[PDB]
């Protein structure tokens, strides 16, 4: 058997989001980026010439992307931030009493604890495995699925896992 | 006398913003974009060798970036949006009725009608002249300014003024 | 009323086809190339804000490019190709009697001579003109299309029309 | 001693190619890609101040390439086509029973099952290990190869051995 | 007749060579860039399906190019440098008595006045238009030639010969 | 715990540099490129959202660039130049008997013995080490820092160390 790793990358891997950043004693005012979504992984190359098809991996990478596209992102489990649900908005509360409001509509709550590149992709890492699906990974022989995801393209986190 | 093109173009010319596109019959969700500006000029080779130095269109081009950059792009004369405000903070309605608030210090108040790419772009020229300063540019033969300005990478306008 | 040129392009506005090229006393092996096409324009800055939504832009960019794309460029009118129908295959014959047969379902059939890029770009802009609509064009006041080829990273041709 | 890992990437490291994929149950139309072919290295630093000359690399890499370049890629060893001799011509019937006829000389004969970025990649390696010479690699102290190969710039396909 | 405009830019078209600025009241530090030249013309699509080959675009300009590339770049016309012959080498003495000294055959003498973007590109599209060859330009019905240096990327020159 | 890999690349990571090649038996003439630095990290994800603040990462990357920037590059410790003080500039003297001569002020001498991507890179990655300092390295629980230095776009060297 012979090991391949793959790598899809693209432009159209990406969501366009607002956010900011908050943690005990700072707090970012609200801007947002084109965050960008790489998918890099490894398996052996199998009877049909493909170690996985690109276009599966274009396709689940897309629709991950897609539900976060558009959205203000909101962590569900920050510790410095006081979310409260006001008629069909989202009242967000921070420690320095700063104080925003957004429509429910608007915003993707994420089970993260910071709006953070790093933890975006852990995210997204998980997701993208659920999403292309963890036993089709292994009918494909895959044991290493990785993501990188950017702020910008100067700012890049990524993180793997095992499977 | 030997005209030259210059363009000054980085990653560095980038204000990272949260908006939403607002028209009649129309509202997007709030999102955001790392957007890119960059310059082109036209003049006279002059003495020195350079039509204008590099540097000073880097400077000013960063200066102008930097005031928009990590803010909320609030257009001033908008009219599909009710624009109230609220202790410290903007309020602003929708004509759907959806309703959004931040603090004032978070938003860049433009006058401009939409944060569309085209109405960014005009604004973004017209200070990048008064930054650069339009005797000081004269001085250097410079008799065309040119700004880009993309949203994403795949998605720019571009405006000109004869000067 | 403020003039704006507008620009689209991305990895995405791709076909990736076979060709051969073949003239006067030549004739290139089969090969093939991802094709990239970019497309700008000018018009004034609508009420709405846009010169027009980049959206739809790339929308019909991609679906011009879509019937292209994984085929078989076939030159209708070059007089140095004897083109035949042979059951469901076009039989190719070039003047130094090389011979060529593919399925027609693998070929498009294109009105040009050559399959340079030139003549391939003359060919999407008026199929982009068509496909965008040249009277809805003229409703947002348009009054200039041009696209860019690139049969590689390195090499590219464009061509316009004023409307 | 001092390990570093050297990158030779470029837009020369070309072939410009047609292909089609066919496994079983599976045929794709016939098309073509820029294929683009990036090698990375480990060894140690040499008295020189090099782990190799990056000139020896982008030669090597530049000759494989060539040899590929401009011609449609057939696969000497699938299971799903028949590869037949006429006159000087190969004429390759598929499962479906689909039809091709091409040149002998436009066709580049290659030890795989597929024409797909994998199996590309892993015959690169081993040509590319072969022209740079094994035995001088070592005198080098190069103690791993790895080859990435780009069907398009969103899909790669990355192999290695270690030596 | 159909216009159509050719660019061809590279990686390949580079020169990498070393300088340093000096004018009335100024002198920058020895150092150096990767230059890099890309080439922009129009004309009529001819019989043969091009305006002109690509291939001998970046023949010329390869070899435009590979003369300068390497090399220390002296501007023959300066005001203010003394340059001195001092056995095989070039002697230059600054305004502000600043010495400086090479072997000749490590220098590339332009008929410039400054080792400006501006200059050198003036200079490159002048040759450029000798290497190509005027006459067989026309005989294309080529009718403009456009020349954009990069001393990095961020920062570039355009001049233009309409012929 | 979970680990992070982050990754900081930009334009504005570059140093404008002359150098020349000289080892035993070869030596080669007098040149420069922008050079351009990317830092690769791992650690865990802090209680913050980070395994580091990007910011910080940007800013020592360039401050290092910025000291080696728009000067000529002079290894201290190479076997094959001779490197002679006379008044204030240095004076080199090579294998073939070429000579050059620079201001002292226009050179960086650097703990190198060649002025190779290689050897750069092992500096850069000290002094990376030393300017984020290795103590805050470990408060962030960051356990590997990695280096790639580009002479040019075309080809790179890594270096590591395990911290
Ligand atoms: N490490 C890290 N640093 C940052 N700095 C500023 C904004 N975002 C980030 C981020 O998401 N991750
Ligand atoms: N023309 C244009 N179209 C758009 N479509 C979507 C978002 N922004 C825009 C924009 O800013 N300009
Ligand atoms: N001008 C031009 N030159 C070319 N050279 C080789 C292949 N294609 C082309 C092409 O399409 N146009
Ligand atoms: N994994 C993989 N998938 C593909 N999908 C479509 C075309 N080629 C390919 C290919 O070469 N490899
Ligand atoms: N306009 C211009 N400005 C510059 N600034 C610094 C270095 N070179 C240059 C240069 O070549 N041209
Ligand atoms: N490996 C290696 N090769 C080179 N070849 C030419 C110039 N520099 C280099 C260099 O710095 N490293
Ligand atoms: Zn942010
Ligand atoms: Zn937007
Ligand atoms: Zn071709
Ligand atoms: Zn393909
Ligand atoms: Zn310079
Ligand atoms: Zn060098």
């Amino acid at each position: 058997d012979q090991i391949a790793e793959l790598l899809v990358e693209s432009p159209l891997f990406s969501f366009n989001c607002a956010h900011f950043i908050a943690f005990k004693g700072f707090r970012a005012t609200l801007h947002g980026h084109n965050y960008n979504v790489s998918l890099r992984l490894r398996g052996n190359i199998q009877g049909d010439g493909y170690v996985i098809d690109f276009s599966i991996l274009k396709e689940k990478v897309r629709k991950v992307c897609k539900q976060l596209d558009h959205h203000f992102i909101l962590p569900m489990y920050s510790d410095v931030l006081n979310i409260q649900e006001v008629n069909d908005n989202f009242k967000i509360t921070c420690e320095d009493n700063s104080e925003y409001s957004f429509p429910k509509r608007d915003c993707v709550q994420i089970p993260i604890k910071h709006s953070s590149t790093e933890e975006i992709g852990l995210y997204i890492l998980n997701q993208l495995i659920e999403e292309i699906d963890l036993p089709f990974l292994k009918t494909r022989s895959v044991n290493y699925m990785e993501v990188t995801v950017s702020e910008s393209p100067s700012q890049k986190a990524t993180v793997h896992r095992n499977i």
